[PDB]
């Protein structure tokens, strides 16, 4: 436990010191286009840090909420990737989770944002990231008149899973989240390479609902998570064959939804041990939060075989069909420390 405490405290120090002077957490980059994310990253990192019982962390969260309130430039009341992007449902969801942590769920901005988030609900019962009219105004791509946005404006399981953390959206999204579970027990996301993200968030939402009917689905997801974790205590990926910190943190969160099984308990202990070993001297973990950018018409990004990492491409390049990452390691570090704090009592 002493090791865990030092690891968590070093990560908290990194994250608080990694803010800019205004107080934003910034991460990800679309060079010479959308640039660096702030609203989305700050909402997410704030939410991750809400599990800490520290006064100075709660002060940082309250400042993060003030900064989000200052970003009131969109008429819908939504938030986005950063100032220059249009509003999106995922960002707005994470912002409302942060609002809940600082007791602002019934604030006028939170009510406005909640109403806007509700309009993204589709006929199939899932949440869409973008409204077509909004994202069409914002992007500058050739031949926009002959480009479908069926992918970017369709219902997304990763966003639905995140939004379902809000109790007031859980009932609306329940059936959609149930039908989208695979035969292997997991869910597949749209914007994310790692299925552990969407799978953990969906299983958490169903657990939080507490329906007896959903318990078999939750247990199937936990069984998938146990399979995904190697004996050494990591989730191996194509990009990180010796362990992704981001995928491992989300898998650790998934494995918390079973408190009785002895092998699941052992698996979490292996994951904690490995994550402790992987921590950098400055308190961070190595960047592995892989956000992918499908083509706007791509309904099935999990069946796109051409993914490349944007920073590794030589010559003239496009963001479509590429993968970007959290270059500052803030998004990854926030994810890992949250998983360690949540998992520590169940050792």
């Amino acid at each position: 436990l002493n090791q865990l405490s030092n690891s968590i405290n070093a990560a908290v120090a990194f994250l608080l010191e990694a803010r800019n002077l205004e107080g934003w957490w910034q991460d990800f980059n679309f060079p010479q286009a959308a640039s660096i994310g702030d609203e989305w990253v700050t909402a997410y990192v704030g939410t991750m840090l809400a599990t800490l019982p520290y006064a100075h962390v709660h002060e940082a969260l309250m400042q993060a909420w003030e900064l989000l309130k200052i970003r009131d430039h969109r008429p819908t009341g939504e938030w986005g990737y950063n100032y220059i992007l249009c509003g999106d449902a995922d960002t707005t969801g994470w912002a409302l989770q942060l609002a809940a942590a600082v007791g602002a769920s019934d604030s006028e901005r939170a009510q406005q944002a909640r109403a806007a988030l509700a309009t993204h609900l589709q006929p199939n019962g899932g949440i869409a990231t973008f409204a077509e009219e909004s994202i069409r105004a914002y992007i500058k791509v050739p031949d926009l008149a002959n480009v479908s946005f069926q992918g970017w404006c369709g219902a997304h399981t990763c966003v639905s899973a995140a939004v379902a953390a809000l109790p007031e959206f859980r009932s609306r999204l329940h059936d959609y989240l149930r039908v989208t579970q695979t035969s292997q027990g997991n869910w597949e996301g749209y914007w994310w390479s790692d299925h552990e993200y969407t799978t953990a968030l969906t299983a958490e939402a169903l657990a939080a609902g507490g329906q007896a009917a959903d318990q078999p689905s939750i247990e199937q997801a936990v069984a998938w998570g146990l399979k995904r974790l190697c004996p050494q205590g990591f989730v191996a990926t194509s990009k990180h064959p010796n362990g992704s910190t981001f995928a491992t943190a989300w898998c650790l969160r998934l494995l918390l939804l079973n408190t009785v099984d002895a092998e699941v308990k052992a698996a979490r202990a292996a994951a904690i041990g490995w994550l402790l070993e992987q921590q950098r001297p400055n308190g961070s973990w190595v960047s592995s939060a892989y956000l992918r950018i499908p083509y706007p018409f791509d309904r099935n990004p999990n069946q796109f075989p051409h993914w490349r990492y944007y920073d590794e491409i030589e010559g003239d390049k496009r963001f479509e069909g590429s993968i970007i990452f959290d270059h500052n390691s803030i998004f990854t570090t926030a994810t890992v420390v949250n998983s360690l704090v949540k998992a520590a009592p169940m050792l």
